């Protein structure tokens, strides 16, 4: 009467559909043995250091075919908007710079996430987390990446860990004698777009579910650098199980799941509703960041079993920095997923803005154009993001003035990766503007931050502030951190708060920096029609 | 390459939970054998041990509680600052635990989703079929005890059926050092699981003024729908949304109680007792109380601060409910050990109502209820029609296809509930209320067709229900949430399946009750018992 049925039953559990390359001479780190009648694998734990180092190096310079195919699709589709094509060409060009293995594809080299599946008869000595972390530590310390992890000394006092540790190390116990891995370099921006909804049976009908999807996709906006790999999970045995599934779905880790359910509650991919998600994404008009058709590369929809009283729902994306890498260790050595090393094969109206003027002259010029105008910035930018804004607001709350460097130049929300030797700058693309939304009106009423430069749609309070104070929000393309570093950024200098690491205040000299006018000084928002 | 220093995110001082009392399963040392391979100590474990362990865990956990849960109910009774309703609810739950301690009726009708957190040592060898053997033990517990099958299978996106055995379970088996097998078993109720919330916040939250205002705002959204007093867990930060939500779940089980209380430059997690005190103050000063106004919104609080990506600040909020059900266990060279729960809950008990006859026309019951303000405690005697999520959806679907609202929705108040299995020789199994909010979208519709004028469930409801009851002369009665066993033993005299038997526990039932306690939460006049504390 009892029948065991696993929730997840992929037809390709070992990811044979993926191409792997064996690390040279890595068979010296493994040995096949037979203990108590069973085949087992002795693994030198140094193999985990080697594997994690190479994984978190390669993943910042190369992409999977399905990601690159999406960018070419946006360029070649006659139905794509001009802005769709412009963004996809920029991102593909950026991937070509990153393939040089010097500049990472994004300044946000992400949180290191390891999903490991150690077989019952795979023996490493048991110090897997330490040895994996050292390999991650090696990748971020000795390559031109970024230290993005923020340690809490108490509830509110924070510091950068200086090495991109700690990693998220999810090590699972599974049958057999191999060691299987999924490594993810997960950007903070795309991580912030992982959403959990507590729903009910009233959602579970075609009309309600479609309306739900139309409503929730808009809340993703453009803040996580679309085109998106959109993942949606309906159901789950718990919120954390739902959120883990939607993360893995976004990495296309569950692509070989069955496509039908059964009376035992197994998970399944729903291709009909993936098609509906894609239809909503295209008809939304949100586009590849600035209006059009290519809001999404592709969609994954996974239906999960549920408690009768529960319906958790997960929504997540993978961003332009689509960075995951499969790997395994077996009796033959260390195998790591082979990424596309020649992205160039996938490649088939502007207003010059002189910033080397008083900020009021720059504001006047910007006032002459409507939202949606593409501009090219030439001059000095002051760079500040989350913590700097918080420190500055605190200074003003204690009677101190708004710093002079918040009034001379447009404010670029960004945090750079490390500078390669002999380079003007490391990868240096924008960060999400919405996170600074609560400082705009305050700073503008005190005579600064009249012009901001970042990526993503912003809230109505920012539109109101720019109209009230004669301000502007310029949207940079999100994602192309390397080509911006290589072509646009000529000089980088730390201005204030050097203890903050990448979150210090910087002053940079730029040339031909592309941006769109998203919010003008008149109440207009380039996203007001597609993200209403 | 020596600047490197590994720091585990979680560094409990009591990783093996030595502070917890364990009992050895008698003769269970016959399932393990110590061996030596390549100079290293390893433990051979017969997988039958995982069936035995999971079966025992998911049986005991439905009849007994931990001391810190029971002490909270006693605190609510003995605190001079506790409201009268606080004391009434806590006494009811304690009396309910005494019935559950009889090992026949489970403490709650929602015997939950079976969740296993397992940590298998590298040299702990089970044969590798841990999931199957664990699931068989879970299957044994729910099949052979008076529990409930609560799991819903999706045949397609929208076609659903009950799995009939409370499987699948959630099985999270981790690879860890050593040769032992350590476990946390959780029987997680659906209602409290629904009150696990994820917020995507920013650095602008990370100051005392913003964080306190955030906690005040978010705690109210928990409401009374997950049967408080709550164990409230709050996690600030995390390396990912799923890691944040996993942590807040574990915090609510007090699994992270021995974490350090200070951070360091390496980003380790820590418990923050100062902000735990702040959560308790917000909870107590909220006036929400133990379901019906007062001080005891929360038993206790856990606040864990996590590291974060500079651009990120995920926040998790979750509760453990009155059916606070978790059990620790481990397997080692000595056998199977399982956490010892409190078997005499009665030692925690220390040493004005309107009678409503339901055996009348529903319009006369509405008239009587109209005489009283919200907050009036009533005592129900008569027939209830029982229907929840799927039945309500099926009935609305029928009306959308031109069929009338069924007559059995108009004759009697509607009790939102789904019973556990009936013990032999009992009138009914555990049979407490379901969260009312989930049916909010049907009330106005059903009332416009002459039914669902009186509903009986637990939890605060949305404004549309208040409007509907005012427009249609309706009432919402809040039962005490949680005391499913004492309701079954003392109040429910007859249970009969009326319609949709294929839905299992979600069928439409007709039950006869006596002395069923409830509060008037929404009257027919626009008044809501929760309008001041949950505004
Ligand atoms: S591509 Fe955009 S969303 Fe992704 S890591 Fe880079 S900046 Fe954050
Ligand atoms: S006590 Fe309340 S919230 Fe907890 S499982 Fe029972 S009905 Fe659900």
């Amino acid at each position: 009467d009892f029948h065991f049925s696993a929730i997840f039953q992929p037809t390709d559990p070992h990811h044979h559909q993926t191409e792997f390359a064996k690390v040279e001479g890595s068979e010296k780190y493994v040995e096949e043995v037979e203990v108590f009648g069973r085949q087992a694998l002795k693994v030198n734990p140094e193999a985990l250091t080697i594997l994690a180092h190479r994984a978190f190096s390669d993943v910042h310079h190369f992409f999977r075919k399905d990601h690159l195919e999406g960018w070419r699709r946006a360029i070649e589709d006659p139905e794509a908007s001009d802005n769709d094509r412009y963004v996809a060409t920029t991102l593909l060009k950026n991937a070509c710079i990153a393939a040089g293995r010097v500049l990472p594809s994004c300044q946000d080299t992400g949180t290191a996430i390891v999903l490991g599946k150690r077989g019952e008869l795979c023996w490493t000595g048991g110090e897997d987390e330490k040895y994996l972390s050292k390999g991650i530590w090696n990748a971020y310390r000795y390559h031109n990446l970024r230290y993005s992890q923020t340690a809490a000394l108490d509830m509110f006092k924070e510091c950068n860990t200086g090495d991109n540790l700690p990693a998220q190390l999810d090590l699972l116990a599974v049958p057999g004698s191999d060691y299987e891995f999924l490594f993810i370099a997960k950007g903070g921006g795309s991580a912030n777009k992982a959403y959990l909804y507590q729903e009910t049976k009233a959602l579970l009908n075609p009309k309600s579910l479609r309306a739900f999807i139309e409503e929730k996709l808009k809340t993703l906006g453009t803040a996580a650098c679309p085109p998106y790999h959109i993942a949606l999970v309906i159901g789950g045995t718990s919120a954390e199980m739902t959120m883990k599934t939607v993360k893995l779905a976004s990495c296309r880790y569950y692509d070989s799941l069955p496509t039908t359910g059964d009376k035992y509650g197994r998970a399944f991919r729903d291709p009909e509703w993936e098609k509906i998600v894609m239809e909503v994404a295209q008809k939304s008009g949100i586009g590849a960041q600035f209006g059009g058709k290519y809001f999404a590369h592709q969609a994954r929809v996974i239906r999960l079993p549920r408690h009768g009283a529960s319906c958790p729902v997960g929504l997540a994306v993978s961003c332009s920095a689509d960075r995951q890498i499969l790997a395994h260790i077996n009796k033959s050595g260390i195998y790591i997923e082979q990424l596309e090393q020649n992205p160039a094969q996938y490649l088939p109206t502007s207003v010059k803005v002189d910033l080397k003027r008083p900020i009021d002259k720059v504001r006047q010029q910007l006032s002459q154009y409507p939202v949606g105008t593409r501009v090219m910035l030439n001059g000095t930018l002051i760079v500040a993001r989350d913590i700097a804004h918080a420190k500055i607001k605190e200074m003003m709350d204690n009677g101190e003035p708004l710093p002079e460097y918040m009034k001379t130049s447009p404010i670029y929300y960004a945090g750079p990766a490390k500078t390669p030797e002999g380079y003007a700058s490391g990868s240096f693309g924008p960060t999400t503007a919405g996170r600074m939304d609560s400082y705009v009106d305050l700073f503008q009423s005190h005579g600064g931050s009249y012009i901001t430069l970042a990526k993503g749609n912003r809230s109505k309070q920012v539109t109101d502030a720019c109209k009230k104070h004669g301000g502007f929000y310029l949207g940079s393309i999100g994602g192309p951190a390397a080509i911006l570093a290589k072509d646009s950024i000529k000089q980088v200098t730390c201005l204030a708060f050097p203890e903050l690491g990448m979150e210090a205040v910087w002053k940079i000299e730029v040339e031909d920096f592309p941006a769109f006018i998203v919010v003008d000084d008149k109440g207009n928002d380039m996203y007001s029609k597609t993200l209403a």
